[PDB]
C-alpha cells in the first residue's frame, strides 16, 4: 500500500523541521512515482518525477532523502558529483544499491539515489559528468534497468540566488521560489539534464539536526578534531548534547549555515586550549552554558 | 508511401503553432532527405536557430513520430574531450536502442543535437563532424542530423552585416562563422530554418494537440486516480500568458502546471470525488482552488 | 617512397578545385620538408620551409592543410589563433598532446606531423594588442624547437588567414589589377605593417596565396563535376518524373550570389536549396512535365521556376 | 620542549605591544601546530593562521617573532608578485628560499613558517588555488602557512551583516566570518585551508609613542645613539613622540611610518650638526607638528 | 677624516646644479652612513639607503658617481631592468664592485652601489617584484665572502606615476612641491612592497632643471659639454667659444624636447657636427659658435684666422 | 698620420655608394676616437665617441664598419647580439677573437673595431635579453687578456623597426627624414636601458640598401639563399650553379620592390619555383641559374646533362 501524500508529509514532520513547502513537493513527486512504477507506466506517457533539491548547507537535504526512503521500506544510497573511466564509477552507484537492496533486481529498480553537490559539476569533465549520470535517469552486468529507480539530486546553488534576482526584477527564500529551468541553464547546468529533472523543491530553513549531525557523524566532523587536539594534550574533549544543539542554533541566528559552524566552536574552546598546557587535568566536558551564554568556563576534571 | 512535405507540414500544425515558413523548410529537408534515401545527392541536414522554448526540440521529435523513425536527442555542450570522441558514437547505440538495433532502420533514424551554438569558439565541432559524413557498423551517412541552438549573439553579428524575425531570414553561413562554428561544419548543415519567439495561441495547442501533452499527462495521471481532470480553455490561455511574462517559452510550461496542481495532488488520494475542474482563476490568481465534484 | 611535387599536386586536384599556384607552392614546401627529415638534414644548412595560406574565408585553407597530410599518412591537428590571444604559454604546448594523441604517442612519428594553425591575421597587433603579440612569440617557440621530449624542429607548421587588409597594404606599395593579382605581389614587408612581427615571418618563408574564385570558375564547378549541384537536382527530379532545366542566365546568378557572400564555393549548395525548396514542396502534388529554373527565380528570389505540363 | 601557550605569547609581549587577543590566538595556533608536528599528528586540524591588521600594525613582526622564539627557519613572500602560469613554479621558490634559510635540512624546512603578505590583494583568483595546492601539501604539509593582509573593504562587508536594522574597527573585526572574506573575493576552498583567525587593532596614539621609547631597537634610542657620537645630547620630549604618533595615524602608514616622520624632523639638524660645537639638542612639539621652528639648541 | 655634510654638498655643488634639497638630504644620509661604519655600528643603527626620484636627466646618475668620487670609494652601477638565474647575476654587481676595487674586501665594504629604473619594476608582474625581494636580500645584508650590510645603496627611478597617486592623496602646484610630499604609501601604491621600501628610509627628490639651470650645467661642470670641445678643438690648433646667446638657444632647445640635460649633447654634436668634419682640413686661429649657428642652424660658425 | 675626416669619407665613397650623412658622422667619430687615444686622452675628459647605426636591412651598416678599419689598417671582428649568465664569458669571447686577428698584440688590439649587429633585437626573453645589454655594457666602459676595452671602439648596428614609428609618435615626411629626427629618449621607449644608449653618444643613420650589401648577403653568409638552394637541389643529384650576373639582377629587383633583405628569398622561390617541381621527374647533372631567367623571367634556367 502506497501511503498517500498527506501521509508521506506528515512522518517527514517527524524527522524533518519546517521546509513544509519543499515536503509538500517531495510528498506528491514520490507518491507520483511509486504510483507509476506500480503501474508499469501505461500499457500513453508518464511524467518522471525526478526531483532537485535547492538548499543552503546543513538545510536537511540529505536528510529529507534517507527519511523517504525509511518510509517506504526502500533501498537507499547516497552519491557525491564530486567523486565523479568515471563513466564505469557512475555505474557503480548501482551495484551500492542493489548491495544494501540484497542484489534483488525488482526491489532495487523501486530504490532512491540521492546525489549531493550537482551545482558543483555546472560547467560555467564535471560537465560530462552532467551525461554520465543522465545516463541512468534515462535508462538503459546487473540487467537492473536505471529508469524505474527514483533520482533527487541536492545542492545549495551559491550564485543561483543572484541569477533568479537578474531575472526577476524579497528574501532568499521569495527568491528561491521564482526558480526556472532557464536559471539552472545560466548557472551551468545543460538543457537536456535539467528537462529531466521537473519537480523542483527548494529549502529555505537551516536544520538544528542536520547541523548537530554535521558536528559529529562526519569523519571530519569539528567535535572528532577538537577532541583529537585535546587528545594529544592527554585531555578527554566531551560535548555534550546540550552543547551541540546550542552550537547549531547559535550558527541558524546568524545564518552562516555550517560554514560559521567552526568559527563558534573555535571561541568556546579558545580560553581552554590558552591555558590547557600549563594544567594537569583529566578531562575537559563542554556544557551548553559555556557556548550560548560564553559565561561560565568548560568543566575540568582533576 | 512518403508523405509529400505539404502532408508533413499539415501534420507539424497539429503539433507546432506558428513558424509556418520553418516548417515548410523542415517538410521540404525531411522529404528530400528520405526520398534520397529510399532510391539508394545532397546531405539535406538541417540547423535550427530559434529562442528557447521555441519548439526546436518538439518539431525534432514530431517529424520522427510521423515518419515512425527512430528518434535520439544529444547535447552537444555534453559533447565539448578526447574521450568524448567515444563518447560521440554513443549518440548511436542510444539509436540502436531505440530501434531494436536494426541497422537499416537505425540509419533512417532521426538526430538532435541541441546547442551547437554553445560549443562554437572547436575540438568537437570536427569530432561531431566525423558522424555528419559517415562513417554498430551503422553508417551515418543516412542518418538525419538537426542542430538545434538560441544563438544569442547571431541576431548582432547578422546586424552588423545587413546594415528580429526578420534579421535571422537574412542569415548567412558566413555569420555562423563570425559567430564561433567552424566553416567545414556549417557546410554539413546546408538546410537552416528560423523559429520566431513562440505565441500565446502557440503555447495554448502545445498543452493540448501533442500526443505528450502536459495535460494529456496530468488527465492521464488524475485518471489513475478515479479522478477527471478537465482543463478550461480559460486556464490553458492563462497558462500561457504566464510561460510568456517569464520568457521561459514552452520549457516554462511545466513549471506552471505543476505548482497549480501541486495542492491538489497533494490532498487527492485523501479524498473520493469524481472530477477536477481547473479554470483560469486557479492559474492566474492562483488564489481559488480547483473546482471538485463529488 | 616520397611523392613527387608532380604527384602531390596531383592528389590534390581531387580533394580541391582551382588554386592550382597555391597547389603548385605547397607541393615543392611538403616534398621539400619531408626530403629534408628522411635525409637527418646535414650530417650545412637548411630552409625551415613553413608554409602560410592567405586566402578568402572558405577558399580551402582548412582542406588544403588536412588533405596534405592523408596524402602522406601524417598526424593531422588543427589549432585557432583566436584561442591563444601567459597561462596560454602552457597552452601551446596542448598543440603537441593532440598531435600526439591521434599519432598514439609516437615521438618519430609526431615528429613528422604537420601543425595548422587558422586565423593568424587576427593576432596581429596594429592600429589585445600586447596580448595578441605574445602568441606570435609564444607559437614563435615551436617553429623553432626545444613531459613529452618532442621537439617542434621537425613538425610542419602552416598558418593559415583571410588578411582583410593585407589587400590595402600592398595596393599601397606596388602602386605607380584584382585581388588574385595583388596577392601574388605580397611581400614580407607587407605583412610587417599588417601586424605581424618580423621574427615570426621570418619562421615562414613560403607564403601561398588562394585567389578568391571567379564567376566562370563557380559556373564550371556547378555543371561540369560528375557530382556537381545542377546534376544532383536533374537527377532528384528526375525521378519525380520532372525535367529540371538550369539556364546559363540562373547559373550565373547563383555564382554572383555566392561571390558577394564570399562563401565561395561551399556557399553554393545553400544558395540552389533556398531556390529549389519551394519547387520541391509541392512537387510531389503535381503532374507537369518539367520545371525550368530561370534567373529571376535565383537573383530576384520573386518569381517561380516556370512550370511546363 | 616545546613552550606552552602562556610562554609564547609572554615572549611575543616583549617585541609587541597591544594585539592581546590577536597573540592570544597565534599562541595557541602555533602550540598546536607543532604539538602536532612533534607527534606525528595521530584527524587533526592544519592550523593555518590569517593575520587580519592595518598596515603597520605588526603582522609581520609577529610572524618573524614566531619563527625566533622557536628557533625555525622563516620565510616571506608577497602575494602580490603571484597574480600567471609560470609563477605556478615561481609558488615553490618560496620552498628553496625555506631551505636556503634552513641549510637545505628536509626535516627542519618542514618545521618552517611562512608569511604570505597582502593576501587581500588577490582577492578577485588564479592564485588562490594555486597557493592552494600548498596548504595541503605535495611535503608542504607539514609547515605553518601566516597570511597577512589589511583587507580595506572587509570592515565594510562585516557591517552589512552584523547590523541590526537600522562601534569600532576592532570590535566588528570580531564578528569577522568565513562568509564574510567568501564575499570579500577569497574562494571557499582556501579560506577553508586557514582556520585560525587572527584580528590585529590600529595601534593606539600610546602604542606608536611606546614603539619609539621602550622598544631596544627604538627610533629615539637610534638616534640619540647617532648624536651621541657627535658629542650631542638628543633628548626627545614628550610632546613631540606624541606629535609623531599623531602624524602617523593621520597618514594611516602605522607604525612603519614613523621613520620617515623622524627623519625628515632631524634632516637639518643632522646637516649643520658636524659644523657646530654645542651640548645637546632639544626637540620640542613645535618642531614635529609645525616642523616650523628649528629644534632646541644648548651650547 | 669624514667630510662635513657641508663640505659634501659644496663638492655637489661643482659637479650637480639645483637640486639644493636633494643634496642637503644625499650629504646627511652619505655621512651618516660612513659615520656608521667608521664607528662600527654599536644598540641600533639605521641604514641609511637613500631613494632618488626624479626626471630623465636630472641628474641622478651624475650625483651618484659624484658622492663616489668625493669619497675615494669604489662606485659600480645597475639597471635593475636586467634582474631565477638573474639571482645569481644579482651578485654579479657584487664582483663588478670588487672588480674596480682591486678585490678589497673591506674597500669593497665601504663602496656605492646604484641601481636605475627601480620604477620599472614595480608591479602595479612576477618576475617584476621578485627583484623587489631578492635585490631586498642585498641591502639587508649577506666566492667574495663580502657583507652588503656595510655597501650603501641607492635606487634611482623617474617614477612617472608617482606625481599622479601623491596628488589622489594630498589634495584638499607644481612637480617640485609634490614630491615633497611623498610618502611610504605612495610608493606602496605605485608598485613597490613594504618590505622594500622599509630598506630605503631615505628619500631624496630632484625637480625640473630649467633654462639656467641648462646653462650652468653647460658651462661651470668641470666635465661640462663646452669645455670637453674645447679641449677637442684645442687638440686642433683652434680655439672654440661659446656666445652666450648660444649657449642660451641651446638650453630652450632642449626644454622645447623634455629631454632635459641629457638631450644637450646630441643639440651640441649636431652644432659642430660640420665643423669638425672639415677642421682638420683647414688653417684658422679660432671658430665662433653664435645663436644663428644652433637655433636656426642655417650659418655656420664663425671662423677666423 | 690619421686620414682627416674628408679622406676617411672619401675612401668610403669607394666602398659603400649614398649615405652621404652617416658617412660624414662615421668621418669625424672615428677621427675623433683616434686623435683621442694616439694622444693618450688626457694627461694626469673626453667623449667614447662610440657610434650606434641605424638602417634597413642590407643598407650597407656591416660594409661601412668593415671598411673603416681596412682604411686605418685596424684589427675588425664582428659579432651578433642575438647569439649574445655563461653568456657574461661570452661577451669576453668577442675580445679574443679580436685579438686572433691581431696577432695578440694588446696595443693593436686596443686600436681595434667592434661590430655588433642586431642591437635592436635585445631591446626588452625580455630579461635575458636585456641583460645582455650591461653585459655589453661592461665593454664599452672598460675593465687573460689583460686588455683594456675601453681603447677599442665600438659600433652597434640595426633595423630598429618600431623606431620609425616611436619617433613619428612624438615629433608630431619619409623614414629618411624621421629617423634623422632621432632622439636618445626614442632608443628609450624602443627598448634600449638609458644607460646604454649614453655609451653610444654617436648615431649614424642609414636609408639607402645596396645593390653590392645585398649580393654579398646571397653569397658569403653561411646560411646564404644560394648555399640554401645548392643544398636542396644537391640532395637531388643536381648542381645548382648562380651566375655573377643572375645574384646582382636579384639584388636590383630587391631594391626596385624598397623590400630590402626580406625580400630577397620571395625572389629566389619565384624563380626556382618551375624549376623545383619538374625537378624530380629528370635526370641531368646541374641547372645553371643565368640574369635572362632572373629579370626577365621569361627563359627558363640552363640544363646540363
Ligand atoms: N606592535 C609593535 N611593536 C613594536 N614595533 C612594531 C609593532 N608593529 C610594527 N612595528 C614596527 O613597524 C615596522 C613595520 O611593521 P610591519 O611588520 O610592516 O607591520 P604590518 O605587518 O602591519 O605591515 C617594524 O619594523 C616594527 O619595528
Amino acid at each position: 500500500a502506497l501511503p498517500t501524500p498527506h501521509e508521506i508529509r506528515n512522518h517527514l514532520d517527524d524527522y524533518v523541521i519546517g521546509q513544509e513547502q519543499a515536503k509538500k513537493v517531495l510528498a506528491v513527486a514520490v507518491y507520483n512515482h511509486y504510483k507509476r512504477l506500480r503501474n508499469g507506466d501505461t500499457s500513453v506517457e508518464l511524467g518522471k518525477s525526478n526531483i532537485l533539491l535547492i538548499g543552503p548547507t546543513g538545510s536537511g537535504k540529505t536528510l529529507l532523502a534517507e527519511t523517504l526512503a525509511r518510509l517506504l521500506d526502500v533501498p537507499f544510497t547516497m552519491a557525491d558529483a564530486t567523486t565523479l573511466y568515471v563513466g564505469e564509477d557512475v555505474e557503480n552507484i548501482i551495484q551500492k544499491l542493489l548491495q544494501k537492496c540484497d542484489y534483488d533486481v525488482q526491489k532495487a529498480q523501486r530504490g532512491i539515489v540521492y546525489i549531493d553537490e550537482i551545482d558543483k559539476i555546472s560547467r560555467k569533465s564535471g560537465e560530462g559528468v552532467q551525461q554520465a549520470l543522465l545516463k541512468l535517469i534515462e535508462g538503459t552486468f546487473l540487467q537492473v534497468d536505471t529508469s524505474k529507480i527514483l533520482f533527487i539530486c541536492g545542492g545549495a546553488f551559491a550564485g543561483l540566488d543572484k541569477v533568479i534576482s537578474h531575472r526577476v526584477e524579497a528574501s532568499e527564500g521569495e527568491l528561491l521560489a521564482q526558480v526556472e529551468p532557464e536559471d539552472l541553464i545560466k548557472f551551468g547546468l545543460i538543457p537536456e539534464f535539467i528537462g529531466r529533472l521537473p519537480v523542483v523543491a527548494t529549502l529555505n530553513e537551516l536544520s538544528e539536526e542536520a547541523l548537530i549531525q554535521i558536528l559529529k557523524e562526519p569523519k571530519n566532523a569539528l567535535t572528532k578534531q577538537y577532541q583529537a587536539l585535546f587528545n594529544l594534550e592527554g585531555v578527554d574533549l566531551e560535548f555534550r548534547d546540550e552543547a551541540l544543539d546550542a552550537i547549531a542554533k547559535k550558527a541558524m541566528a546568524r545564518k552562516t549555515g555550517a560554514r560559521g559552524l567552526r568559527s563558534i566552536v573555535e571561541a568556546a574552546l579558545l580560553d581552554t586550549m590558552y591555558d590547557l598546557p600549563s594544567m594537569e587535568d583529566v578531562e575537559k566536558v563542554v556544557i551548553d552554558e559555556s557556548v550560548i551564554d560564553g559565561q561560565s568556563e568548560p568543566l575540568l576534571i582533576y
